[PDB]
RNA sequence: AGAUGGUAAGGGCCCACGGUGGAUGCCUCGGCACCCGAGCCGAUGAAGGACGUGGCUACCUGCGAUAAGCCAGGGGGAGCCGG
């Protein structure tokens, strides 16, 4: 289900849009990094948070 | 004075039961032949690779830093996150 919702809202990134396709992505990635840091230290990650993010970004990157 | 009897360190044949070995039978996801179909790919970067890519990933597979994946259309109708 996660699809429909986000992607629609994602061309909804059209106030500023490619500029925001971008801005958003950047923010999305910092999250991934923050997230896989938590990931590696162990005592701060529960998995799919990762996958789900990476794929936000593949979609975002569209 | 005399006579021919038991011994088995070990060995031989026979039976029995094991070990080892992987023949025989059955099996088959593979192979072989024929026939039909189909028959080009590439600078819009092929064929084929290297290195990567999974929360934990050695390999195989898939994929390409959007990395076992992204979008859309079609199919399908309870399961799914490969081996
Ligand atoms: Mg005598
Ligand atoms: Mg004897
Ligand atoms: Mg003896
Ligand atoms: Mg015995
Ligand atoms: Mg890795
Ligand atoms: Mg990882
Ligand atoms: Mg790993
Ligand atoms: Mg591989
Ligand atoms: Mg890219």
């Amino acid at each position: 289900m996660k699809l429909s919702e986000v992607r629609k809202q994602l061309e909804e990134a059209r106030k500023l849009s490619p500029v925001e396709l971008e801005k958003l992505v950047r923010e999305k990635k910092r999250e991934l990094m923050e997230l896989r840091f938590q990931a590696s230290i162990g005592q701060l990650s529960q998995n799919h948070k990762i996958r789900d993010l990476k794929r936000q970004i593949a979609r975002l990157l569209t």
